[PDB]
């Protein structure tokens, strides 16, 4: 505070790294300044990099090490799995398209079958909050027609998850990478 708009992807970037300056993060501030932000395309095109196959992870910023921020490219048709957070706050804003966001319970020890909670579509310009306190989720592109980019922001960054069977609640650990960095392929 005093939080102000954003004016371009480059002046969010620089209100970010005030508010994450601290040990602590003051979700619903940060989750109002990546709203604000109104997308352009032109400003963030460099990190757009799709892949046919699935969607892409784009490094934008280190935050200095106390976040990354990224943005993730979903061809039609591109989902996630349903997966965790490991213990970081998960924002996520629109910058174009739809995404499907379906929420899911911690499975119990028991093998069962994962009930979805709830489900909704975020829209451009939006930003969505997660964290494991909240519960697990997937995310999905269900457009056949239209590709969807959305803007990450994690603290602390990580770079492992747990993906869940949706049929059992059996976890396993992924590591997550990165098809770009800094707008450079990062193969
Ligand atoms: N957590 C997923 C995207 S859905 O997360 O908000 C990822 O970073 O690949
Ligand atoms: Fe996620």
């Amino acid at each position: 505070t005093e939080l102000l708009k954003p004016r371009t992807l480059a002046d969010l970037i620089r209100i970010l790294h005030e508010l994450f300056a601290g040990d602590e993060v003051n979700v619903e501030e940060v989750q109002a300044v990546l709203e604000a932000y109104e997308s352009n395309p032109a400003e963030w095109a460099l990190y757009a990099k799709f892949d046919q196959y699935r969607y892409t992870r784009n490094l934008v910023d280190q935050g200095n090490g106390k976040f990354n921020l990224m943005i993730l490219c979903w061809g039609e048709g591109h989902g996630s799995s349903i997966h965790d957070h490991t213990d970081s706050h998960c924002f996520l804003k629109l910058l174009q398209g739809n995404l499907k966001e379906t929420l899911f319970d911690w499975p119990d020890k028991k093998s069962n079958e994962m009930i979805k909670k709830s489900e909704r579509t975020l829209r451009e310009n939006q930003c969505a909050y997660i964290n494991d306190s909240i519960g697990l989720h997937r995310v999905e592109n269900v457009s056949h027609t239209e590709p969807a980019v959305s803007l990450h922001l994690y603290s602390p960054p990580f770079d492992t998850c747990h993906a869940f069977d949706q049929r059992t609640g059996h976890k396993n650990k992924v590591t997550m990478t990165f098809h770009s960095k800094f707008g450079i392929r990062t193969p």
